[PDB]
């Protein structure tokens, strides 16, 4: 006679490269029946500046693999990486030679600068050198959007005509997705064929790589399409569900409970309106479930919040919403009646009314708080009552705009706010088209204010706009707000991200970790830039900042995550 | 243009059959966005004794189907449907009509008798007509097993010889899984083609569909050759996890724990021996593993019990073993010391010298049990420890020996038993070649006790020989074991399943549950006996007895389940 497995390559087993498939920069060494324990990884830093990855290893992680797992290789190089374990109560240690392959994107065209997308490091803090950042980037396939769901035909349409589309089957993308080191190195490749295929018209292949969280067990979920996943470092798919049948559309989040449960934002596929017209609502919903696909709960928020303010959906650039483009940027979004069902900015459900783009469990209160783009940041109870809102006050009807949460000043003094959020002789501000409102280690609300349509109105001129990384500080029994943090306010377009981002605060190191994913969007012919930033938050010091640059001219990065080796193999 | 959906039925959506398109037999009703509670399914018996079937809905069911799922359903018939609910406080009934399409078998060839097994309804007592069982039987391909793992080359082997064969690839056979009622009518169907295709030689597709068990949830979980499953009774996969890569072969048994695990029964590859030669190992280990597929826990039978123990070995009918001769049946086996590693009988890892074939877990001290077909019934702690032995005192070494339990009468005084088994001036005895020791909601032991290999020899003819009902109760303080029920030992041959089988105590109705999967199994040419029985605990009548007949010669079922409507839709 046959062929022999590869034979060991020192004290344990063979060294394979890559061994599910998915992860070319990485690898496993063979346990071959030994049984150990005790055992640490260390990957050497390429040249003289190269970061060095270590990392422990669980048992959990041995049996399951059968083997070590190999994290945080170099491309095409032959990567030095040291094993230690303990053996019969003895020390041992091998030092391996681990050559890799390349990286590969697959999807190239004429818009394409280059196959990858570069780093720029702008700084590096002492004692940040060790931190890795999750880039989840997509690219732009040839193609694009090529397939939409089909709608049911409305009253008032040509008696000839072919049924309409619904939904938005076209959020459709290439993945990019790795690990950047602050050296600008690639030390992680997720393959693209992992989950998506965009040459075959396979729609379990097709959507938009999303919502990629950690887990209790050190592994990741994530969206795509009309499926959620869970994989780990070492490329192995560990779930793959098809979204229950009532729901479509998985988007922007997923995130595991601490009761073994994922929620996940999606649309309802064949929801009747009141004028009986049947559409598939547009990311107006959330699911709970377990880990056999089935559904736990279902927030329907077409009947908990007000699908027809369009306060802050009339202030908006029409440039952006991702989606983008372009002819129009800058210009303020005109609402029409008659703007048809679809991925549209409009009201009502079968339109773009809420955009929630994040989610986060409440475990003290078994709730859940959301970010809605074009509404604002709300928290739902179980019980699917609103408890709190957190918005500019204009547009809000009873009973709703009674949770509207009060803003206050650290003594607890209210604050002047008019109905469209601007605030008198005060730093308080809200969010505008937000992104991950999550809540923080501390006990407190943390969120990307991107600030497109910023006090209900686009501003005088373009480059006069602003994000912020903010903190609020929240009462429940009082329903007041506080801001308590903030930055970026002053740094003007160079840091405004219109779209995606994310924030979270990182206890180890005491600092805001950011991630602005759109940063020159606008600037045509030019790379979008995402930025990648960790921010002291006693000091406001910059500590970690590193830019990615798009592949492809005016294409958005999605999100970001700070991971630890540490904990990715329990 | 288009084509539209189906319109609605009556007061809700649609009623779809075979949603997800793996159980002809079952149906759905759309929700089509109403808003229910309070649900209610009931199915009509076929003519004059049809047997009716009913059962509630819970809301995560109408939930994950957004929609009131049909069980229960005939084949090729018009079925008569009823669903009550309660809407805006007002209660609601539909009357529906449901046609079926038929039950098809996709494996057939001269051997055939017809397409579908057959059933024989011998006893049904009042008060038991409403009982289903779920049936995990199979049926032959044309092709047989056509496919082996390939092994490390021996030693003392050919120099121009080609690699050998190891493990168990060729326990493989196609599914025919149905659930049946006291009529003998089929009234659920799992298409083949979920799990199973014997014509593509994808080993994803292939293996022995066993283990089917009850879940917290209502649904079951299986395995299949190199996978591991989840599915409920509308058809739905729910989990598909590829076994763990240092294992293979999943056979026999797939349990859920409460702790959100699941247990399941494998093989070992690439397991090195002390002679250094690598094999795949046969059924003796043990996996927990998590929903996402990884493993939690390994149970290695090799280092835990004593694969050198031939005491049952040598003592087997050659003709059995599921896979059968049958030439060579009735005739002992006469073990060999050049038996080439495989599914074999024989001692030491690579050979088939456990076949461990049931797992419970004691939930009380976090252990397992388990039935080995070759070496008796142990259990064994989380760390890693034999607790106690349930078998015959013959072969068994120190410090292993030393853990056997002691037979004991009502009072607690000793039983004489001769190494072999043997008992003395008592009812007692153990168990041999045995299925399914389990864990009855009374808290004691119960077993199918098989009979080949009783008291370690062969009878002086073939018909000698008995298949046991048999409870157990024990001290684990003490280490003793006390027969406390038993049933079928005066039934002979004709009661008599040399293999597989399947016994579980019933507390609703206080009756043991039982199917006896191989009944004249050695018939030459006549159709092998499925016998489902529940028997009353306390006077020993039959309640129920039906015979379910191959639809091949000589073809072995493997175990049924007692199904529970009211449990299924949670």
């Amino acid at each position: 006679a046959g062929f022999k497995p590869a034979p060991p390559a020192g004290q344990l087993g063979a060294v394979i490269v890559d061994p599910y498939g998915n992860a070319p920069l990485t690898a496993l060494v063979d346990l071959d029946s030994h049984v150990i324990s005790d055992v640490k990884v260390t990957v050497h830093g390429k040249g003289e500046k190269g970061v060095e990855i270590s990392y422990p290893v669980g048992q959990e992680s041995l049996k399951t693999y059968d083997g070590v797992p190999i994290f945080g290789l170099y491309q095409k190089f032959a990567n030095k990486v040291t094993v230690e374990w303990k053996e019969n109560g003895k020390v041992m240690k091998d030092d391996y030679v681990v050559h890799t392959s390349a990286i590969v994107n697959n999807y190239m065209d004429n818009r394409s600068i280059s196959d990858l997308q570069q780093t720029k490091v702008i700084k590096v803090a002492p004692g940040f050198e060790d931190r890795l950042y999750l880039v989840n980037t997509h690219t732009f396939t040839a193609q694009g959007s090529d397939l939409h769901w089909h709608g049911e035909k409305d009253k008032n349409a040509g008696i000839l005509d072919a049924g309409p589309a619904t939904g938005a089957l076209p959020f459709d993308i290439a993945p990019f997705t790795f690990i950047v080191d602050t050296e600008g190195e690639y030390r992680w490749w997720l393959d693209q064929d992992t989950f998506y295929d965009g040459r075959d018209r396979d729609i379990n292949k097709r959507g938009y790589l999303m919502g990629i969280r950690e887990t209790p067990r050190g592994t990741f979920t994530a969206v795509q399409g009309q499926h959620w996943y869970e994989f780990d470092m070492m490329g192995q798919v560990l779930e793959d569900h098809k979204l229950p049948r009532g729901f479509a559309d998985a988007t922007h989040e997923s995130i595991e409970t601490p009761n073994g449960t994922v929620l996940l934002r999606v649309g309802k596929s064949n929801y009747r309106r009141d004028d009986g017209v049947h559409v598939t609502t547009i990311r107006d919903h959330i699911l709970e479930v377990d880990k056999s696909g089935r559904v736990v709960d279902v927030w329907d928020l077409t009947k908990i919040l007000d699908p027809k303010r369009d306060a802050l959906l009339g202030a908006l650039d029409a440039g952006a919403v991702v989606n983008v483009d372009l002819a129009h940027a800058g210009q303020q979004a005109k609402l029409e009646p008659d703007t048809p069902f679809g991925d549209a900015l409009g009201v009502g459900p079968g339109r773009n009314w809420a955009h929630v783009n994040s989610i986060a469990y409440d475990a003290k209160d078994d709730s859940i708080i959301l970010s809605s783009r074009h509404q604002g940041v709300v928290k739902i109870g179980r019980d699917k009552q609103v408890k709190w809102i957190l918005a500019p006050s204009k547009g809000w009807e009873k009973p709703l705009a009674s949770k509207l949460l009060k803003p206050v000043d650290a003594n607890g003094k209210p604050i002047t706010c008019n109905e469209n959020g601007l605030c008198e002789n005060s730093d308080f501000d809200f969010t505008y088209t937000q992104h991950t409102a999550w809540i923080s280690s501390k006990g407190t609300l943390t969120i990307f204010d991107n600030g497109d349509g910023r006090h209900l109105e686009q501003p005088a001129l373009p480059t006069m706009k602003y994000s912020r990384f903010v903190e609020y500080k929240i009462d429940e029994k009082k329903g007041t707000v506080q801001q308590v943090w903030e930055y970026g306010k002053e740094r003007g377009y160079d840091f405004y991200s219109p779209i995606t981002s994310i924030i979270e605060y990182q206890a180890d190191r005491n600092t805001m970790f950011g991630f602005g994913g759109s940063i020159h969007l606008f600037d045509v012919g030019q790379p979008t830039v995402g930025k990648l930033n960790e921010i002291d938050y006693k000091t406001k010091e910059v500590k970690v900042e590193i830019d990615v640059l798009s592949d492809k001219p005016n294409q958005t990065h999605y999100r970001a995550l700070l991971v630890r080796p540490q904990q990715m193999f329990k």
